[PDB]
């Protein structure tokens, strides 16, 4: 099986509109979370969100936008960034050996709702002719494959909050097994009340911190009370090692493990044992110690702990365990986009020799007092191997491991 | 790479609620298409649909239904059928070597719309706590993985109308490459005005035959005027050959090829050349002649022809070309569910030694007069190898080839 490397990255995030802005936010623990006044207007309990700040119309032209939801438009931007970063020619983007696996947690729920509303108010014709590619679950792959003239693999993986981790893993497999030489992988999510309300109604999102929105997302804090929802996108360019070397690619890291498992337990809560099996599977092909763990940790009361226990079972406790820092405390939870964004955060930390603070821990939950959760940024650290988990409703688990390429 | 066989099938279709009913419909060319009065009430142009007739509440209990949309409930039924057909024990369903890749074209659009409506009418809390797993794009895998206690792979592929063909293909790859020994693969789609209107607004669905609904879907007819939308589900049980043999499995067929490509051309129309490359890729590993082609052919004016041209380029014309019969003329177009349902139709035709009529051709489009489109059921035919295409918006292509297992 061939080796697979990351040669370009692109990102639209609550903590920055490119990798430079994101790096600065991670380094300085600058929260991306703000008050969502619209949610207050609609009567939500949770009134906080992690919103990108980026001018779409300046970066994607009107004709491309014809078939984009906001999430996939952010994905388009991230794709442009990743192609530029990688330095690809048009020929390298558009060829039979180059594909795309790009997903989202949901489609454009706003398109679905607006279409239903206008059907009832003004008639079906007034839905307009461009709604299907926004409303279908493949929207992220469909739009980008068409606009970037992708000729190889073209589909989306959907796995709720694991989505873009699986997208990367399956793209990794496609290259390992020789079917493709280059893949664009990642995903996106719109940020919209029509999705967010589904989580508010289940009591899944933070509401105790509405008066201090910036600190509402606080994985591992004793008084965490739900995740904070976010939108955005991320893209990695993946290539087989020989293809990358031959064209003088920048190598951000090598993908060296991937796990994917299923809990078979509860629809909306994790079992823990599925995560253990997932991490073991990702680690089974890894031959160095892990220097940093980017957990799934979303700041829910019932979510953060089973993952820590799974980590304990694999890695042990205290100094022997790798440092753990939950980036969702800064970024919120971008659902479909979170796996790829966390891969990018981890690869940027590797590049810049620091591990970010696990932010907004005002009082550590004592159940985690034995674990090396990062309370202050760690500088001048040589990260060679990093692990990132993502999990999703329906008991779906994905883990990726990336390594500094040294030959 | 290991060999992979189909050992069980399940289906909920506009042309039957199990494989027996479906076989009878195919044999007798009994249309599943009816008037959709609701679409007339809402002011649609198209007023026809392909609706399942099955009593969900009698087949899936209330607690399972908590997290099901209608599409995934139909998928649950099909899963139960496939497990029964395969004769699997509980242990064979729930184990680390057994996974699920199950998808839909969209999530429950009805859940999304109802939730938005009730938020605005009665408040966010009244959305209730069970909406996320219905509204997320992974709904088909999430629900079934949780209820059937799946422990291995768990995710959805989404690729619009190619969805369940890719789901089968990727499951096939997982087994070929040794990662899993058994997979449940397929998909589903709800049938609901909140999805169907998106296609009516683009003028994609048949409207000239509203007064004769049963014949509205008519692939290859000169006067075809759009597809006819449908809902339902299908599931295949896939196993590595040694696993199947060792337990005395029924073998419906062997998966012997899979292609997946991308047009990189137009959002909502096919290029043709992508389909050629897709079929060549599926055929590259096939060492017998094709005895039957189940086309994607949806009865659109601009869709049916580029596929026929691609078939011409690969297979030639007239007697040398394999017989072609478009099952969508009977079934309509179940979007996410159509790939797996067409695999099941093809495997049932193989089992029963007939090729169904390509229905509702009252006047053959002269552009296809050189092609062996089946005008009357062919009996007493030995099908050993069959090919099925599915394509989707966003230029996404998937082809599968199945073969009678003879050692
Ligand atoms: C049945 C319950 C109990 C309840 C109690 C405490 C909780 O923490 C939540 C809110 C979320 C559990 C969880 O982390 N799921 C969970 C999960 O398995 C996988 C992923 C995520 C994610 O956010 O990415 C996730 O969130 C659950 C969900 C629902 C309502 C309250
Ligand atoms: C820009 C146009 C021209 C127009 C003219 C004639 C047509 O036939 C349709 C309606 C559909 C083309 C098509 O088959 N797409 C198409 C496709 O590429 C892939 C899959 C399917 C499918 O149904 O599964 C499909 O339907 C197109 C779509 C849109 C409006 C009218």
């Amino acid at each position: 099986m061939r080796r697979v490397v990351v040669t370009g990255m692109g990102i639209v995030s609550s903590i920055g509109s490119n990798t430079e802005e994101v790096t600065a936010s991670l380094r300085e623990a600058k929260s991306g979370i703000s008050r969502a006044e619209e949610y207050a207007e609609l009567g939500f309990r949770c009134q906080v969100h992690g919103a990108p700040d980026i001018d779409i119309e300046s970066l994607v032209d009107r004709r491309a936008m014809r078939f984009h939801g906001r999430g996939t438009a952010w994905n388009h931007i991230a794709m442009d960034q990743a192609i530029a970063d990688a330095g690809l020619t048009e020929e390298e983007v558009s060829n039979e050996r180059t594909g795309i696996i790009m997903g989202s947690g949901g489609p454009s729920t706003r398109t679905i709702v607006d279409s239903a509303d206008i059907t009832r108010e003004k008639g079906p014709k007034r839905v307009g002719p461009f709604a299907v590619p926004k409303a279908m679950s493949s929207t992220a792959s469909a739009t980008l494959a068409t606009f970037f003239k992708i000729k190889g693999i073209n589909y989306s993986i959907s796995s709720a909050c694991a989505t873009s981790n699986h997208c990367i893993g399956n793209a990794y497999e496609m290259i390992q097994y020789g079917k493709q030489d280059r893949m664009f992988a990642g995903g996106c999510e719109d940020l919209d009340w029509t999705l967010s309300v589904l989580f508010d109604a289940m009591g899944a999102m933070s509401s105790k911190y509405n008066d201090t929105p910036s600190t509402a997302s606080r994985a591992y804090d004793k008084n965490r009370d739900g995740f904070v929802i976010a939108g955005g996108a991320g893209v990695l360019v993946l290539e087989d090692l020989e293809t990358a070397l031959a064209r003088g690619a920048k190598i951000y890291g090598e993908i060296v493990g991937y796990g994917a498992t299923s809990d078979g337990y509860d629809m909306v809560a994790p079992s823990g044992e599925g995560a253990i099996r997932c991490m073991k599977m990702a680690l089974s092909t890894v031959t160095s110690k892990i220097d940093y763990i980017n957990p799934h940790a979303t700041s829910t009361p019932a979510g953060d702990a089973p993952e820590i226990e799974a980590i304990r079972q694999i890695f042990g406790a205290g100094d022997v365990c790798p440092p753990i820092a939950a980036t969702k405390s800064l970024t919120g939870h971008s659902l479909g986009a979170t796996g790829v964004q966390e891969a990018i955060y981890s690869l940027l930390m590797m590049q810049n020799n620091f591990i970010c603070e696990s932010a907004h821990i005002e009082e550590l939950d004592p159940a985690f007092a034995d674990m090396p959760i990062v309370r202050k940024r760690i500088d001048n650290v040589q990260l060679n191997t990093v692990l990132s988990n993502s999990f999703g409703f329906g008991g779906t688990n994905a883990t990726l491991v990336f390594q500094r390429y040294q030959g």
